[PDB]
Order: C-alpha cells, then sequence, then structure tokens
C-alpha cells in the first residue's frame, strides 16, 4: 500500500503545515500537524475542556462506529516549545492519504496548553518520531507510520514541504519526479528516538564551506532551524544591523535587508536554503525588525533541522530496520 497527502501552511509565515487525517467511521477529517520530532497521535476532542477549544475541529469517538476506548491508557506530553497536552485514549481507524491503519491509538485531549487552543487552524498533532518517544501510559502505543510499515511497499515516508505553498507527504514510496540530482542518504542514531543524524558543515551565503559534524533532528514540529551558537553567529555576522535581543527571545534583524542564503551538507552533498525562507517577519505588527529564521540551540539541548531547513530539500525518512535520512534538492 501508499498513501499520499496535501500538506498546507497555517498562515503567511510557514509557521507549520496541515496535513488532514480521516478518523474513525464515518470517517472524521481532522487536520494534523504531522511531527517528525514526537511520537503521539493527539486530537482535539469531544472530552477537550470547552474553554480550552477555540474554532478546532475535534473527534468525537461517540459517533464513531469503530472507536473504542482503550481502557485504562493515559497520556500527557510536553514539547520543546513548553507547550503540552494530556487525556485519554481510543482505537480506531486513521487514514492519511488513501493509506488505513486499523486499530491506531488516539489520542484524545483533555487538556491542552494556551498555544494549541490559540491556534485555531491545527486540530492535533501526528507524530512520526519512533514509538519509543510514544507517552501513552501504561502500555506504550505505535506511531501511525510504525502501524502502516509492514503494509507499505516499501517502509518509507517523505516530506516535501513547500516555502510559502503546499507539499506533500508520501507513504510508503518515493516520488522520482519531486526531487532534482539524487538522494543523499546519511545513518540515524535512534538512541534518543528522533529521527537524529550528523551534517557535514554548512556555508554562509557564497562562502566557503567550513566542514564541520553538526548532529541535530530532522523535526518536521519545529518551525526554524536551531543550530549551535558559533554557526549561528556566523550566519548573522553578514546581515547588517542584525542582532540577538534578549527581550525578543533570538536573533532579529532589519526588515530592510536581504538575506543570504544558507547551505547544509549532508554527506558530500549540499542543501541550499535561500535566504528568503530566513525571513520570518516583523516581530511585531507594523514594525521594521523582522525574526531570523536560523537561531540558537544553546540552551535546548539539541540542534534541530525544522521546517526552515526541510523546506529546501525533499526528505527521505528510511524506516528500514536500520534507519536512514535521505536529502534531495527539488
Amino acid at each position: 500500500s501508499t498513501g499520499s497527502a496535501t500538506t498546507t501552511p497555517i498562515d503567511s509565515l510557514d509557521d507549520a503545515y496541515i496535513t488532514p487525517v480521516q478518523i474513525g467511521t464515518p470517517a472524521q477529517t481532522l487536520n494534523l500537524d504531522f511531527d517528525t520530532g514526537s511520537s503521539d497521535l493527539w486530537v482535539f476532542s469531544s472530552e477537550t475542556t470547552a474553554s480550552e477549544v477555540d474554532g478546532q475541529t475535534i473527534y468525537t469517538p461517540s459517533k464513531s462506529t469503530t472507536a473504542k476506548l482503550l481502557s485504562g491508557a493515559t497520556w500527557s506530553i510536553s514539547y520543546g516549545d513548553g507547550s503540552s497536552s494530556s487525556g485519554d485514549v481510543y482505537t480506531d481507524t486513521v487514514s492519511v492519504g488513501g493509506l488505513t491503519v486499523t486499530g491506531q491509538a488516539v489520542e484524545s485531549a483533555k487538556k491542552v496548553s494556551s498555544s494549541f487552543t490559540e491556534d485555531s487552524t491545527i486540530d492535533g498533532l501526528l507524530g512520526l518520531a519512533f514509538s519509543t518517544l510514544n507517552t501513552v501510559s501504561p502500555t506504550q502505543q505505535k506511531t501511525f507510520f510504525d502501524n502502516a510499515k509492514a503494509s507499505l511497499d516499501s517502509p518509507v515516508f517523505t516530506a516535501d514541504l513547500g516555502y510559502h505553498a503546499p507539499g506533500t507527504y508520501n507513504f510508503g514510496f518515493i516520488d522520482t519526479t519531486a526531487y532534482t540530482g539524487s538522494i543523499t542518504y546519511t545513518a540515524v542514531s535512534t538512541k534518543q528516538g528522533f529521527w537524529e543524524w550528523t551534517s557535514t558543515g554548512y556555508a554562509v551565503g557564497s562562502g566557503t564551506f567550513k566542514s564541520t559534524s553538526i548532529d541535530g533532528i530532522a523535526d518536521t514540529g519545529t518551525t526554524l532551524l536551531y543550530l549551535p551558537a558559533t554557526v549561528v553567529s556566523a550566519y548573522w555576522a553578514q546581515v547588517s544591523g542584525a542582532k540577538s535581543s534578549s527581550s525578543v527571545g533570538g536573533y532579529v534583524f532589519p526588515c530592510s535587508a536581504t538575506l543570504p542564503s544558507f547551505t547544509f551538507g549532508v554527506g558530500s552533498a549540499r542543501i541550499v536554503i535561500p535566504g528568503d525562507y530566513i525571513d520570518f517577519g516583523p516581530i511585531s505588527t507594523g514594525s521594521s525588525s523582522c525574526f531570523g529564521g536560523i537561531q540558537s540551540s544553546a540552551g535546548i539541548g539539541i540542534n534541530i533541522f525544522g521546517d526552515v531547513a526541510l523546506k529546501a530539500a525533499f526528505v527521505v525518512f528510511n524506516g528500514a530496520t536500520t534507519p536512514t535520512l535521505g536529502f534531495a534538492s527539488k
């Protein structure tokens, strides 16, 4: 089997991407944030505290003939941005882009933090990291990808995120028309439960490439590119007037600037992030100070190749017995 679904930016900045997902019988379609940095499929639901729901589409298990309470199971998750959610668990039929999993754990939110409430466009998350991170207790549950894997033509999914445009998540096949050149594959460590890999270096604009190992995670659920303070300082030093602002919470730059590109290494290959991808616009409405798309990972504890990086590439998440990551230009 295979699946193919379009993923669409939630706003004009590409702050996140939503992908329609069919849950239950008859289908209830929710728009979920596919997140390769976590491993819980959770939804706004009929059980979510009413005051914490503001415009989201909810899953109502009582209206699904295939829903079953997973008795005794609870979940609770906290994300790197400080947001959180928790609740109980149902199993139900879940389909993405024509690919169907029966008996998928659908984690129903009883509580969500304010950031989720305030984002009316995201009806929940669909985790695509390794199932070892799943938070369901006392019986840990499998991700949608893990459940689908044996049925897939090939044990892979791909992320093809657009810049200010829709893109595609494919399951079970590599679309050879979706990228240019060849795909370069690189080793993955699953020790922390992430799609963790080591970039071979970077360049700023037309500058020379610096060969250096940068361990990080491929995370579709993180908006920006978070790299070591040395790397980030070298980037922003090439932008007149750019500075790190403690008040704002990172690097800002004059909105009048033209940003240089940023290149990252994948083995001997190179992925170029155009300068425009690094512009996240005014810090507040009408401001002439703009927020940077490359930020320091210092104090996160991990480097994160988020959407800013991933959307410059066609990315293969290879879930074979020895997982790997592939990157191609597009």
